[PDB]
């Protein structure tokens, strides 16, 4: 069997997403699995199986979620991930739905304003997110705290462990308007990227499947109104949402 048929045989689509990276993919004061993130992985169930709680949600961390699709452990990764050259030598993405790039968080006090202010500065990390590639690589010299939660690595932040944390811009938005003893002190780091959806290496009718419902989405801009739903109350009335949004 494809992948596509093993997954209507289950009756259950297995889906990697975040515990705790919120406003994208968290677990609620209830229990409940909620965010962006969710919504598409909501909205395929209903495609696949008429139901959109015949989602399995796997709770992943950023360094585990390749190995969750090597592995079997989940049928799609929607933790959001973002897509690189090199991530797409291990799986294989699905059509992108949000647009993403890097920031530095920093105490309100701070004078931190560019990398090169970080020189002699402890920086925090998520271990596996594309802020720990970027800076691993591109600033090695850079001393860094690595911690596999998000969860963990904001506490570092708020302990005043490091002097700055580094992770998706979009995400170090709706966290300092939370957290207002903390600021953007870079608001925009690297590529411009996007994240989408990933299945396994080699899933291409899981793939084509998620791709033409993503499609079929734009069309009825299911991603503007999920935006709406789970992302705008997040940020602050200087976001566009079609600086976040992909549709289609």
């Amino acid at each position: 069997l494809n992948s596509l048929d093993k997954i209507k045989q289950n009756g259950v689509v297995r889906i990697g997403v975040f515990g705790d990276k919120p406003p994208f993919g968290y677990v609620d004061e209830k229990g409940n699995n909620q965010g962006y993130d969710i919504a598409l992985a909501k909205r395929i169930a209903k495609e696949l199986f008429g139901d959109e709680n015949k989602v399995q949600f796997v709770l992943v961390e950023a360094a585990n979620r390749v190995e969750f699709l090597k592995s079997n452990k989940v049928d799609i990764i929607l933790a959001n991930f973002t897509q690189t050259p090199q991530r797409a030598e291990q799986v294989d993405f699905c059509s992108p739905y949000m647009k993403v790039a890097l920031g530095v968080a920093v105490p309100k006090d701070s004078n931190i304003t560019s990398v090169e202010d970080l020189k002699d500065k402890t920086l925090l990390l998520n271990k596996g997110t594309t802020a720990d590639a970027y800076f691993t690589q591109n600033y090695p010299n850079i001393k860094t705290l690595k911690y596999d939660q998000n969860t963990e690595t904001f506490a570092a932040l708020m302990d005043k462990r490091g002097d700055a944390l580094s992770h998706d811009n979009t995400l170090l938005f709706a966290w300092v308007k939370d957290h207002p003893d903390f600021k953007m002190g870079i608001k925009e780091l690297g590529n411009k990227d996007v994240i989408a959806p990933a299945v396994k290496k080699g899933d291409k009718e899981l793939k084509e499947f998620i791709d033409n419902l993503i499609i079929k989405l734009g069309q009825e801009q299911f991603f503007h109104k999920a935006y709406d739903e789970t992302l705008k109350a997040h940020f602050g009335d200087d976001v566009k949402a079609d600086d976040v949004v992909i549709e289609g």
